[PDB]
């Protein structure tokens, strides 16, 4: 008994390394993506999943947020290994739970 829980909040992004399961620049809008960047889960920032799908097919989009867990590890601050490791890792097969906490505007 569950439900497809859509971004706009707590949402994760799993997918297998199959035929895509990343594609996102990290450290673009932020310092490194996951981090504790000011939170009590973490909070991964970046430019988010490419334009040709990839993690987008991951399904990891958002540009600028805050994650509890990335690569299925909390970052709440971890990152050093956990948490930026996955972003460069992540593909292999990527599991992320996300929360959406961003401010400003989808452009502004």
């Amino acid at each position: 008994g569950s439900s497809p829980p859509k971004p706009g909040d707590i949402f994760e992004v799993e997918l297998a390394k199959n035929d895509n399961s990343l594609g996102i620049s990290v450290t673009v809008l932020f310092d490194k993506g996951g981090v504790n960047t000011s939170v009590r889960h973490g909070g991964i920032y970046v430019k988010a999943v490419i334009p040709q799908g990839a993690a987008e097919s991951d399904g990891r989009i958002h540009k600028g947020d805050r994650v509890l867990a990335v690569n299925g590890v909390s970052l709440e601050g971890a990152t050093h290994k956990q948490a930026v490791e996955t972003l460069r890792n992540t593909g292999q097969v990527v599991h992320l739970l996300l929360e959406k906490g961003q401010s400003p505007t989808s452009k502004e």
